[PDB]
C-alpha cells in the first residue's frame, strides 16, 4: 500500500524514508509536511483539463522560447515553408506508409495533421504527431518550427520524419496520496551580540583556537573574534566572545562562522582543522538561545581562508568528528525577527543629469567589477532614483549597510516595490552573495514571471546548486524548481539526477534527500522509469568497478569475455535493457547489442555501450542508441562546459551568426560516475591522421585531415562540408580561448563526416588552440578573411553577454569543482572578454591572441 510507494522511493534515493521519519530536527519534519501543499498543487494542474494536461506532464513539447526564426534560417526554407514526412503504421502487418507535406514552417501540429488526412484520402482532429524514433510528441498547438526537433531539422538540412497516432493510442497508455506523517521582537533587545565557545571534543599541533564571525553571505558584519589559544588536549574555553554588532542590527540572514584552527610556531602557520556555520535565526524567525552542540565538516581542498563562510549551515550528521559546545543569551522570552509592517514602521521613522548618467554606468559593469567605498556611498544615496534603473538592483544591494537595520528596512520596501528583471539577471541575486530572503524572494517571482521551460531546463544546474547556498530546507527557490519538476516531467528527470548525483556529498544529502522525497512521493508512475535507470547505473557501476581494479590491465578480449559472462546472469540482462536514457528520457534503451559494445582504451577504462532503440520507426532517427559510460572522471566541469557551449551557440544563432557548435550530452549520475553521449560518424584528428598514415610509416602529417574530408565529400557537397568546418571551427576557436580550455591535441578534437568539428574532455578550464592541419582544411586565400570576421563576430557577441557567463559560474561557486573555488577563478572570463577595455580594445585583443 504506501510501504510499495516508500520501498520505491527508497531504493530510488539510496536510502529508506524511515531514516527520515527518526530525524527528531523539527524543521525536517516541517518541510517534509509543509512541501506536500506544492506536491498537491502539481497533481492538480496535472487533472485540470485531464487526459490532455496529464499527457503534456508526461510528454511536454520539446520547444525554442521564441517563433521567430532568424534570418538565416528563414533563408534555408522554400519560400517560407518546409517539406515533412508523416509516417503511418497500417496493421496488420504494421506496414510503413508516409505521406510527403509541403506546409508553412508556422503551421500548428493540427494544421500538419489535416494536411496529411488530405494527402492520405487522395488515393478527424482525434490524432497527435510523434517524433519517428523517439518518445517525444507535438501535443501543443505551437508553430511547427518552434519545436526544437523541426528547428534542428531546417539547420542541419535533414528532412522531418513525424508519425500520426490516435490520441487514443496514447492516452490509453497514461497511468490513471498524502503521507502518513502529515515573545520578545528583535528590536526590543538593548544588548550587544555576544556568544560563549564552552568546550570542543573529538579533536586529540603546538596550540588550539577557535575563529569565529558573524556574517551575511560572505560578507563579515564585524570583525572577527578568536578564543584564546589552548593546548590541544579536548580545550574547554568557557569564554563569552563579544562581537562589534548590536543584537537589533542583525539582519535576517545573520550566521555565525566558526573554525577550529591550529597555531604551528616556526612566523606562526594556522591552518582550519574544522569548520562550521550557524543560522543566528532558525526557520520560525526565532533568534538561536541557550547551548547548542555543532558538530564540524573537514576542510575543503583549497581553502586558504582561516573561515568558510560560503560552506553549508548546520551541523555534521556523523556524529563522530570534532563537536564544539556553544551557548547563547537568553533574553527572558523566545526573540523574533520583526514581522513586515513593524520594518515599515521603522523604514518611515528612518528619514541631477550627471548623477543620472553616473547610475547608468555602474549599473552597466559586470557582477565582477568592483564597487568602491565612495560608489556604494553614491548608490545608496540615489537609492530612489535607481528604482529606474532596475538592472542596478544587484549593486545597490552591495552597497547596504546589512549590520545596521536602518539601512537594511528601507532596502525592504524598495525591494518590495522593484520592477521584475530578465530571469539572467534575478539568478544573479540566487548566488552566494544575496543570503537575504527578501532578495532572493523577488529573484524567485521574476523566475516564475519570465522563465519558460525551456529557459529552466537550460539552467537546471545552477538552480538546483544555489539551493545548497539557501539557510532553511523550505524556501521560495526549492517551491519554485519542485512545482516545475512536478508539471514537467523533462525537469522532473534531470532535476532528480542533479539531486540524485550529490547524495554522496554529506554537505547537502539531506537537503537532497528531503526534496527527493517529495519529487518521488508525487512524480507518479516515472518513479518506476527512474528506479530502472537507477538499477542499470549500480550494476555498471559494479561492472566498472572490478575492470577497473582486478582486470586493470587485462586485453580488451578478455575483458569483454568477463562482460559477455556477467551479461549471463539475469539480475544484469534485466537491470541493462529496457529502461529509458537517463542522458535523455525520450530515447528507449532496447536489447544491448553486445557485439557493438567494448571497453575502451582510454584513462579509467571506460564503456562504450550500445542499444537497439526499439522505437518502430527507429530507422527514421537512429537504429541503435551509444552512450559512454566512464568510473574515475569528474563529469560536472564536462557538463558545466557543454552547457555554456549551447548558450554560446544561441548567443550566436540569434544574432545571424551560424556558428555550429555540438554539445553533446553529459551527465553526472553520482561521485565521478556519469555517462556521455556519442556523436555518430565522429572521428578525432589523431585517426585522421592514422588513416592517411600507413603502417611503419609517420603518424604525424598536416596535410591528412583536408584530405579526408574531400574523401567523405566529392562533389557538391564538398563546398558545404567546407563551410561548415570553417563555422565551427570558428565557434570552438572562440569559445575554447574565452573559457581557457586545456588540453587541446589532435585526440580531443573531433570532426564529422559532413565537416562539422567540436571538442571533447573538459578536464581543464578558466586558466588559445589552433593547428596548420585545420588551416588548410579552412594561410589566407580569401577563406581566411571570411574566418576571421567570423571569430571576431562571434568573440564580441560573447562579450554583450558577459554578465550571464560570469553569473553562471558564480552560481556553481559552492559546487567544489577544483577549477572554480573562489571568484578570481571566475576573473579568467573577465580578462579574455577583456572587460576592462572598450568594444574596440576588446577586438584588438582578441586579434592580437588570434594573430599569436
Ligand atoms: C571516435 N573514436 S573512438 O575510437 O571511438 N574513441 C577513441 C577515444 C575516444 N574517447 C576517449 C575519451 C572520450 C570521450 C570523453 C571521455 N571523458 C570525458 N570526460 N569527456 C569525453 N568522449 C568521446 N566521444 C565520442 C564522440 O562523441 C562524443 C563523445 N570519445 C572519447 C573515442
Amino acid at each position: 500500500e504506501e510501504k510499495i510507494l516508500n520501498r520505491e522511493i527508497g531504493f530510488a534515493i539510496g536510502m529508506p524514508v524511515c531514516e527520515f521519519d527518526m530525524v527528531k530536527d523539527p524543521e525536517v519534519q516541517d518541510f517534509r509536511r509543509n512541501i506536500l501543499n506544492v506536491c498537491k498543487e502539481a497533481v492538480d494542474l496535472r487533472d485540470l483539463n485531464s487526459p490532455h494536461s496529464r499527457a503534456m506532464y508526461v510528454y511536454p513539447p520539446n520547444v525554442e522560447s521564441s517563433p521567430e526564426l532568424p534570418k538565416h534560417i528563414y533563408n534555408k526554407l522554400d519560400k517560407g515553408q518546409i517539406i515533412v514526412v508523416i509516417w503511418v503504421i497500417v496493421s496488420p502487418n504494421n506496414d510503413k506508409q508516409k505521406y510527403t507535406l509541403k506546409i508553412n514552417h508556422d503551421c500548428v501540429p493540427e494544421q500538419v495533421i489535416a494536411e496529411a488526412i488530405r494527402k492520405k484520402t487522395r488515393s478527424q482532429g482525434k490524432y497527435i504527431l510523434k517524433v519517428c524514433g523517439c518518445d517525444e510528441y507535438f501535443l501543443e498547438k505551437y508553430p511547427l518550427s518552434q519545436y526544437k526537433y523541426i528547428r534542428s531539422c531546417i539547420m542541419l538540412g535533414r528532412m522531418p520524419n513525424l508519425m500520426l497516432m490516435a490520441k487514443e493510442s496514447l492516452y490509453s497508455q497514461l497511468p490513471m496520496t498524502m503521507p502518513s506523517y502529515s515573545t520578545k521582537s528583535l528590536w526590543v533587545i538593548n544588548s550587544a551580540l555576544r556568544i560563549k565557545i564552552l568546550c570542543a571534543t573529538y579533536v586529540n599541533i603546538d596550540k588550539i583556537y577557535v575563529r569565529t564571525g558573524i556574517y551575511h553571505g560572505g560578507e563579515p558584519l564585524c570583525d572577527n573574534v578568536n578564543t584564546q589559544r589552548v593546548p590541544c588536549s579536548n580545550p574547554r574555553w568557557n569564554e563569552w566572545l563579544n562581537y562589534d554588532i548590536y543584537i537589533p542590527d542583525l539582519p535576517r540572514a545573520a550566521r555565525l562562522c566558526l573554525s577550529i584552527c591550529s597555531v604551528k610556531g616556526r612566523k606562526e602557520e594556522h591552518c582550519p582543522l574544522a569548520w562550521g556555520n550557524i543560522n543566528l535565526f532558525d526557520y520560525t524567525d526565532t533568534l538561536v538561545s541557550g547551548k547548542m552542540a555543532l558538530n564540524l565538516w573537514p576542510v575543503p581542498h583549497g581553502l586558504e581562508d582561516l573561515l568558510n563562510p560560503i560552506g553549508v549551515t548546520g551541523s555534521n550528521p556523523n556524529k563522530e568528528t570534532p563537536c564544539l559546545e556553544l551557548e547563547f543569551d537568553w533574553f527572558s522570552s523566545v526573540v523574533k525577527f520583526p514581522d513586515m509592517s513593524v520594518i515599515e514602521e521603522h523604514a518611515n521613522w528612518s528619514v541631477r543629469e550627471n548623477d543620472k548618467e553616473q547610475l547608468k554606468a555602474i549599473s552597466t559593469r559586470d557582477p565582477l567589477s568592483e564597487i568602491t567605498e565612495q560608489e556604494k556611498d553614491f548608490l545608496w544615496s540615489h537609492r530612489h532614483y535607481c528604482v529606474t534603473i532596475p538592472e542596478i538592483l544587484p549593486k545597490l544591494l552591495l552597497s547596504v549597510k546589512w549590520n545596521s537595520r536602518d539601512e537594511v528596512a528601507q532596502m525592504y520596501c524598495l525591494v518590495k516595490d522593484w520592477p521584475p528583471i530578465k530571469p539572467e539577471q534575478a539568478m544573479e541575486l540566487l548566488d552566494c552573495n544575496y543570503p537575504d530572503p527578501m532578495v532572493r524572494g523577488f529573484a524567485v517571482r521574476c523566475l516564475e514571471k519570465y522563465l519558460t521551460d525551456d529557459k529552466l531546463s537550460q539552467y537546471l544546474i545552477q538552480l538546483v546548486q544555489v539551493l545548497k547556498y539557501e539557510q532553511y530546507l523550505d524556501n521560495l527557490l526549492v517551491r519554485f524548481l519542485l512545482k516545475k519538476a512536478l508539471t514537467n516531467q523533462r525537469i522532473g528527470h534531470f532535476f532528480f539526477w542533479h539531486l540524485k548525483s550529490e547524495m554522496h556529498n554529506k554537505t547537502v544529502s539531506q537537503r537532497f534527500g528531503l526534496l527527493l522525497e517529495s519529487y518521488c512521493r508525487a512524480c507518479g508512475m516515472y518513479l518506476k522509469h527512474l528506479n530502472r535507470q537507477v538499477e542499470a547505473m549500480e550494476k555498471l557501476i559494479n561492472l566498472t568497478d572490478i575492470l577497473k581494479q582486478e582486470k586493470k590491465d587485462e586485453t580488451q578480449k578478455v575483458q569483454m569475455k568477463f562482460l559477455v559472462e556477467q551479461m549471463r546472469r539475469p539480475d544484469f540482462m534485466d537491470a541493462l535493457q529496457g529502461f529509458l536514457s537517463p542522458l535523455n528520457p525520450a530515447h528507449q534503451l532496447g536489447n544491448l547489442r553486445l557485439e557493438e559494445c567494448r571497453i575502451m582504451s582510454s584513462a579509467k577504462r571506460p564503456l562504450w555501450l550500445n542499444w537497439e532503440n526499439p522505437d518502430i520507426m527507429s530507422e527514421l532517427l537512429f537504429q541503435n542508441n551509444e552512450i559512454i559510460f566512464k568510473n574515475g572522471d569528474d563529469l560536472r566541469q564536462d557538463m558545466l562546459t557543454l552547457q555554456i557551449i549551447r548558450i554560446m551557440e544561441n548567443i550566436w544563432q540569434n544574432q545571424g551568426l551560424d556558428l555550429r557548435m555540438l554539445p553533446y550530452g553529459c551527465l553526472s549520475i553520482g561521485d565521478c560516475v556519469g555517462l556521455i553521449e556519442v556523436v555518430r560518424n565522429s572521428h578525432t584528428i589523431m585517426q585522421i591522421q592514422c588513416k592517411g598514415g600507413l603502417k611503419g610509416a609517420l603518424q604525424f602529417n598536416s596535410h591528412t585531415l583536408h584530405q579526408w574530408l574531400k574523401d567523405k565529400n566529392k562533389g557538391e557537397i564538398y563546398d558545404a562540408a567546407i563551410d561548415l568546418f570553417t563555422r565551427s571551427c570558428a565557434g570552438y576557436c572562440v569559445a575554447t580561448f574565452i573559457l581557457g580550455i586545456g588540453d587541446r591535441h589532435n585526440s580531443n578534437i573531433m570532426v564529422k563526416d559532413d565537416g562539422q568539428l567540436f571538442h571533447i574532455d573538459f578536464g581543464h578550464f578558466l586558466d588559445f588552440v589552433l593547428t596548420q592541419d585545420f588551416l588548410i582544411v579552412i594561410t589566407k586565400t580569401r577563406e581566411f578573411e571570411r574566418f576571421q570576421e567570423m571569430c571576431y563576430k562571434a568573440y564580441l557577441a560573447i562579450r554583450q553577454h558577459a554578465n550571464l557567463f560570469i553569473n553562471l559560474f558564480s552560481m556553481m561557486l559552492g559546487s567544489g569543482m577544483p577549477e572554480l573555488q573562489s571568484f578570481d577563478d571566475i576573473a579568467y572570463i573577465r580578462k579574455t572578454l577583456a572587460l576592462d577595455k572598450t568594444e574596440q580594445e576588446a577586438l584588438e585583443y582578441f586579434m592580437k591572441q588570434m594573430n599569436d
